[PDB]
């Protein structure tokens, strides 16, 4: 009704918030998958995402599952996106409670290190 830019595979726009259901996964093809449950109110709507540059804190990421969609406002939706390189914080949802996940990074993965005794 008031939209005119994403013609194709579109529905609405889950503007509420998002709960990560699973850490970003890798599609084994350069992309990654983020499973999260749409939080807020939206029903069959699209999922907010942000990974490009400027106010993205990144350089140039892509979305293979561009603005995915939830069907019941609680269906854990996985988002396939192509991270550029270095610290890649994928953003889901909208500022107002939107989510964030760092992936790719430089070369190391999962900084598993901690002192204790």
């Amino acid at each position: 009704m008031d939209k005119l830019q994403l013609k194709g595979m579109s529905y609405s726009m889950c503007t509420g918030k998002f709960k990560v259901v699973k850490e970003i996964a890798e599609t084994q093809h350069g992309t990654i998958v983020i499973r999260v449950q749409y939080e807020g109110d939206g029903s069959p709507c699209k999922i907010p995402f942000e990974i490009m540059d400027l106010e993205k804190r990144h350089v140039l990421g892509r979305l293979i599952t561009v603005n995915p969609i939830v069907t019941e406002k609680d269906s854990p939706v996985n988002i396939e996106a192509e991270p550029p390189f270095g610290d890649s914080y994928i953003i889901i949802g909208v500022e107002p409670g939107q989510l964030k996940l760092n992936w790719f990074k430089k070369g190391s993965s999962l900084e598993h290190h901690h002192h204790h005794h």
